[PDB]
């Protein structure tokens, strides 16, 4: 593993990476949402202003940057002019997952529920998940398959693209799962932050990555060459590891 080179990262929580190898990463307790360019070593901190306690992040094809503004009940977006997305009755959201075409996901974690918003939509959609219990991470694969931590329950479900009830993943072991990843190949990678550990299924079996050291893992995103980057939240760093 190798640590990136940010600086005074104060419980860093979402992460995410873009085609050129961009991270970004929601510095939640400084309220503001870094980033680093690949192979550099100076940060830049984005011009959102009046978050609080951001905690997800997303970035499509186009550069434009989606955060959840937890503390503030809303999501916002970078294109740099900011704007909020007109989600309505958020409790705390956390996670946040965009697809090809636009629509942006989001965990609505206070309320146990995971909505969505096509683009340039006045609609939001809850879905037909149930049974959740604080859900923290959402990922989106090329399909449409919608995949959600259900922190509280130790699981994480899916949404089957086309299917109207959700199924639970072979997972064995999990302690309040809080991120989840979902590569080209359909490996979906979690963060189970109780356990200090990120394990992936590609299968029925899981495996435990090598990471050392993690300390309530958060935030994992992966890119198209299977480089896997963790939020260490408790450790104020952000790490990676190659394919």
């Amino acid at each position: 593993q190798t640590v990136l080179p940010f600086t005074g990262l104060n419980t860093p929580n979402g992460v995410a990476v873009d085609s050129a190898g961009t991270v970004y990463v929601t510095d939640k307790g400084n309220n503001r949402v870094v980033k680093l360019a690949a192979g550099s070593n100076t940060q830049t901190v984005l011009p959102f202003t009046g978050l609080n306690r951001p905690s997800g992040v997303a970035v499509d094809s186009a550069g434009t940057v989606w955060v959840t503004d937890h503390g503030n009940n809303r999501v916002v977006k970078l294109a740099n002019t900011q704007t909020v997305l007109p989600f309505t009755g958020l409790n705390t959201p956390n996670g946040v997952a965009v697809d090809s075409a636009g629509t942006v996901y989001v965990t609505d974690k206070g309320n146990n529920r995971v909505v969505k918003l096509a683009a340039g939509s006045n609609t939001q959609t809850v879905l037909p998940f149930t049974g959740l219990n604080r859900p923290s991470g959402v990922a989106v694969d090329s399909a449409g398959t919608v995949w959600v931590t259900d922190h509280g329950n130790n699981r994480v479900v899916k949404l089957a693209a086309g299917s109207n009830t959700q199924t639970v993943l072979p997972f064995t072991g999990l302690n309040t799962p809080n991120g989840v990843a979902v590569d080209s190949a359909g490996t979906v990678y979690v963060t189970d932050k109780g356990n200090n550990r990120v394990v992936k299924l590609a299968s029925n079996t899981q495996t435990v990555l090598p990471f050392t050291g993690l300390n309530r893992p958060s935030g994992v995103a992966v890119d198209s060459a299977g480089t896997v980057w963790v939020t260490d939240h408790g450790n104020n760093r952000v790490v990676k590891l190659a394919a």
